[PDB]
């Protein structure tokens, strides 16, 4: 229930509606739509937003954390985790990583996107 | 912290010194030693412990615990994280990951280990 997470969700449902209802947000957050009206006057004092519209500085912050986040399942995904776990380790430790490990992260997926071979190779390991 | 932040560092001073202190504990966790007291009282509810001594049980999970920090150290270390932003980083993650990934972060760390041109290669996937 952070900051991070509700920029997170806001910037989804503006995404994909073209707009955020409170109640959409707390749906995504599974919390009480009071909660919810309360991280929003947060939210408009720290000027991540102003229905309610991200600021470019909310706009920023959300696209990264979308970004981390896709970033964070690709990687689990890749390196074999079941599909089913994913989501839940990602939520958990999307908001504990550094910059740097994320931008490493990002590089050892593209190390696996960029051959194939590499892949199978890893795959052969877990076999063992 | 959580109770794995404890039984992670009790089982380290015992290691360490032999024992463990309540102050040491407290020192550890930069928590206030009354904070340990009370949570002394749980672990031994929970029979991971009866000084301070660890049950059977309380030695397997701490043994397992330090394995995982100890694992997501070398993983962060292989795909280059600056060495001083690792320890924060893994002590962030290491209780929010399911043991799936833990395994199949173990078995990338296997991956890298055995042929040196992986690195390598990744390594050059970061100069780009
Ligand atoms: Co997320
Ligand atoms: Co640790």
């Amino acid at each position: 229930p952070s900051m991070e997470d509700y920029i997170e969700q806001i910037y989804m449902l503006i995404e994909e509606k073209g707009y955020a209802r409170v109640s959409d947000i707390a749906e995504a957050l599974a919390v009480h739509p009071s909660s919810v009206t309360k991280m929003v006057q947060k939210l408009d004092k720290d000027e991540y937003l102003i229905g309610l519209v991200l600021t470019s500085k909310g706009k920023k912050i959300g696209k990264r954390l979308v970004y981390r986040h896709e970033l964070l399942e690709q990687f689990l995904r890749i390196i074999g985790v079941d599909e089913e776990k994913i989501y839940n380790d990602v939520e958990g430790i999307e908001h504990h990583l550094s910059w740097n490990s994320i931008d490493r992260i990002g590089d050892l997926v593209q190390y696996f996107e960029e051959d194939d071979a590499r892949k199978k190779d890893l795959k052969s390991i877990q076999k063992k």
